[PDB]
């Protein structure tokens, strides 16, 4: 929709946001206990009574950040990001009230098992599709969730009635909505999923690493608005409790944003 | 063999598919519950009763594409649709993320419910014609008849538990062609690209990406592309990303769908 | 052979196409579990270590006759080769008759466990070297095998008394004979292994890769006598019977050889 | 904050800075026995009574080098500082887990292996020119560190620690100190130090290592400049988990490496 | 070393091919159990940890002579180094502990990977650094040692340094290249842990390592000596009592080497 022209050149032509966003696990107040982990999981009697309890399920994070007032127009272009996990080191962590090792002699277990990791910048919200493993989930145990008021059969596989935009933080489960591959054409999203039981996390940070946000015709995400919209989620994997109670863990994440002025029409 | 003359130029020389394809696990039907799921796995009491229940089973998803048509004949030349690239993704891995279906659980009842985990195969293709199929099973016996809509050979031997050039198809219809007994011909294919992975085991975790940013170039060692026979685009695949285990330990298939960008460009050839 | 300049043109270039299957033990197509071993077996001592016929995978390999060309004389050189497993999408069968998933409620195990991928493209035969795990094998319930007539303690390393060429399909054991590194100048190998009990196949197939044979003076393999030589094996599990008896699954290979005329002295 | 010119040529324009760390696991002592592993892991009845005992926690390893000393004034118009260049780092000793004869839980109705060291890896380096800045962010906050009061660790506990609160942040300024279960890098500054971190996790997990000479890590940042060394300090930052050994009956002690590093450095001239 | 001109033209390149085998603890080639380890014991504690003869692994290495030659040296620019064998690795047919109640395979070599090589112009720089201070080596006298012990050498005491002098005689357990030294060395190295761990492993014929450093130097041979070393443990043999023994392959190489003009 937008006719892309000439970078602005010069001074004051480039700036940089810098934020972090906290994990939302399902305990998502910072002044409780068990934030950044999701209440205790709990288990479906059957496909038709699958209930999720309040708080035991994981949502996107996500923020829109007001850019620099500007004025053809001029937008700010997403050019590259730095982005990191954060916190990864809390994982040497295996004195905690946890299920252990070998007949209660051993290490307390790691927080292990599924990883899920994904992060979006746009100039725009992050545009998503509606996709479960059981169309006949139940989420009124808590109405601050956004899920579609109708369940369909179809909705096991890609049926694309059922769309959303990323507009809160802490209320899309990450569970029933996913990017919508059919938009997002003004946002970049990266994702990976590591599954199994209790499957070792395998983590990186660094501070060295820039992911272009360019795409095949050198243009970036043009921020509409002058909003800048970042959005994630990080499991890193479940605390095993004594009596096997488990409970997601998510951690932090942290974006150095570069964008330039670009002319359009 | 099509000869390969020059790229045609300007506004109108490019062209862009979009499309995905739902999964075809077993249970196919999107009225039905278990959509995107195979029905529940049995098991042969021996080879030689082999006889696979109905929905059991994965297919092949695929679909034609009519592109923009190019009518001369009877010229020296003709204008075809070359797929230089294309941009695919698995969609809804995010659901994935989810142990409180109603399956078996871990640590004596007070533990998550299984995810979906074990084997997983993703394969896709994009070509200018049907992809080409070779016939190999692990058992030459497997008995198809419990769903007559199932495409596979009339007849059974011993051989085609390896490569016998006897047995070959073209995969022509969706939710048909059993991913189990029919592979891509490697001896043809000249005109598509395919790419696939299998990771196999019993409850192994499924290692899974989605981005919109990755371009694969569709362009062979002579930078030509899918050429569009009769200006159709052919898109085949399968996407199984492992077993949702139920209470009692039954088990069915997991399959996501999966999206397509193809990026395409008008190619002079010789006629 | 003193190697001089390509032969350019019309009619310079031309390409090999095949399959191999599998030699796991049963290698007869007409004959049931073809593509498989016969069932594993376990030495009772190692002093008492005689696998059965069957049981043991071996070398796939062919030579394919080349078009005839002939101071100096013309021979086919190698540039490259795709080649890929064919059938990888087989391995999704979990209804066969095996053992099962929980309390005999779940999936038929899928074929898993050890993995080995070879595949070899030259001018003559691929050279082996002899190295075994137990040099007290006894091969001798299959004749049709071919390994060295006496044994000895050294071969569970490296002996170079101990070589072959690999001249037979399905008849040089893959658990015994090597690529010889000292030699095999005139040909490519590559191989990798993947052990464990009951590891996850890992495996790809794709029709979009090209492995150059050249070697660093930008030589193919020269084709002695307009001989082409493959060699491959491919084995990506074990099948597990209801009773827990295993067999090798083994997988064919595909190869499409690219050749050029490259004049040679005589 | 600094603006960055031209590079001093001539003699004495470069030097290098070599040197090993030590692994800080818990047992920290070169004297004493069980030097190089952490003490016994103990487990919390309740996160609300998690005290780490005495020596179970590994800690990062730190030092500052003092590099060739420059002129430091308010006056002149520029100045020289040694800007890091490049690192060649290895973690030492990698063969040592080459061993399963130790006094250990074993394997196949005690006929077999002892079990080798295994599990959980952690392996972090960081070089830079002023002390690596740390985030605090822990999986309780309500652990308790008591029972050692040479740890470095905030002296409020809170909730919101459990998740990134930018107003718990430090500097690593002694070694054997800051426990790494508790501060990771903050990534909102550290804009003079590069740092490079792995973890993989689980409860027997295969240690996968590499050793080389060979490799020589760039710490040019994407504007061709190195950190740039205040004070003429060099520090450098490690911690190299590389599993748990597990006792006869049991017992668990996390297994640390020494990490070396030769980090050439160069002068250059900055704004004043 | 200042390190002047190639010296160019005929006869100005060298190749030297060998093979070391394994160094196992059972090392002689006419005795029962070459190639492989003794059985692994096991401490009853760490004061009293003394391998037995034979059950622990050591580091190959061979010196070749290089052709006679300001000085001449010969540089070694490259190598294709290969480890041998890995195909006997296919066998589960051996007097082994096996899978499903006795029906299924023989377990295969599996377990604990350990992959290093080194070329250089001179012996490699060893450092001692163990797991245990406290390991007694006095069952084999032909292992070479450190005479004392001492608590800091379970992590890095730079006052226990070797050079790796002789084949089989060099603990892999308690000497590590030294990072500190080894200018005139490339070595390279790799673990693989864990009890049971699938052994993956790779052999091809067409991948050359280059050895020439950061300045475009390779080892410089001093006194016409080629310095290659290795160690390549590939699992362990699980008997049928549960009795193990590490197994090792052999390693190839082939290494080229040019003339160098040095001061
Ligand atoms: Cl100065
Ligand atoms: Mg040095």
């Amino acid at each position: 929709n937008i006719e892309v022209l000439n970078l602005v050149t010069g001074p004051d032509s480039i700036t940089t946001i810098e934020l972090y966003l906290n994990t939302r696990m399902g305990q998502n107040d910072e002044s409780k206990d068990n934030y950044g982990y999701s209440e205790k999981v709990t288990v479906a009697n059957s496909s038709d009574q699958d209930k999720p309890t309040s708080g035991e399920i994981p949502t996107y994070s996500t923020a829109r950040i007001n850019l620099p007032m500007l004025n053809t127009l001029t937008m700010w272009e997403a050019v590259s990001v730095k982005t990191e996990v954060v916190g990864v080191s809390s994982l040497v962590n295996v004195h905690m009230a946890t299920k252990r090792m070998y007949d209660d002699k051993g290490i307390g277990f790691p927080v292990e098992g599924m990883n899920f990791h994904m992060f979006a910048v746009g100039g725009e919200p992050l545009e998503l599709q509606f996709l479960t493993g059981n169309y006949r989930t139940d989420y009124s145990a808590n109405d601050k969730l956004v899920v579609p008021p109708i369940k369909h059969q179809s909705t096991q596989g890609l049926n694309p009635h059922y769309k959303q935009k990323l507009t809160k933080d802490g209320a899309f489960p990450v569970e029933c909505w996913c990017p919508d591959p059919s938009k997002n054409e003004n946002t970049r999203y990266y994702g990976s999923y590591t599954g199994g039981q209790s499957t070792p996390p395998v983590l990186q940070f660094t501070n060295t690493v820039t992911t272009v946000l360019l795409d095949e015709n050198g243009v970036g995400p043009l921020c509409k608005g002058d909003g800048l919209y970042v959005s994630c989620c990080d499991i890193v994997g479940f605390l095993v409790g004594k009596d096997g109670d488990m409970q997601y863990r998510g951690l932090p994440r942290y974006f150095n944003i570069l964008l330039r002025k670009r002319t359009v029409r």
